[PDB]
């Protein structure tokens, strides 16, 4: 289920993190404009850029902690506030996070592994709701 999925992803996190984030950037090409130096690069070129590997790993390291601390796929309000107050996320909206979780769920459904994709769909929706209550537009 959800808790085991966290362990599965953490077991090979750098690979899953890059694959899922690329699936997100390729399903929603306009999201690349939020990052410097991503436009005009193929997947393999992005994976060889230092800031891509660093950001993607940090995103998933923290996302797995937020998921680990959640109850019934509902994140802690404190975790949502932390994500809102990051200066890095100034200018972002709940829509950016919504699209990331759509790509993540689609990736799980196509992987063929025993992911609990329905619980991750709920988690993404519940996280977006928490971000809104925390102050994100
Ligand atoms: C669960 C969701 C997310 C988590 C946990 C997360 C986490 C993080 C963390 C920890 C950093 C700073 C890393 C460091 O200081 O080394 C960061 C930076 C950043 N994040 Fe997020 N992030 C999430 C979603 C997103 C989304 C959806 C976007 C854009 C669509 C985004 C865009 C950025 C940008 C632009 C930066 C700083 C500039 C850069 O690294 O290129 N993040 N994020």
């Amino acid at each position: 289920g959800f808790k085991q999925d966290i362990a599965t992803l953490r077991g090979d996190l750098r690979t899953y993190a890059q694959d899922i984030f690329l699936a997100f950037l390729n399903k929603y090409p306009d999201e690349k404009r939020n990052f410097k130096n991503y436009v005009g690069k193929s997947d393999q070129e992005l994976k060889s850029m230092a800031k891509f590997g660093d950001h993607t790993e940090k995103v998933f390291n923290l996302m797995m902690e937020v998921a680990d601390r959640a109850t019934d796929c509902v994140p802690l309000a404190s975790d949502a506030s932390t994500l809102v107050q990051m200066k890095q996320h100034s200018g972002l909206t709940t829509g950016n996070f919504e699209k990331l979780f759509v790509a993540l769920v689609e990736y799980m459904r196509a992987s063929g592994q025993s992911f609990d994709s329905q619980s991750w769909d709920r988690f993404g929706k519940n996280l977006v709701s928490a971000l809104s209550s925390a102050g994100m537009k």
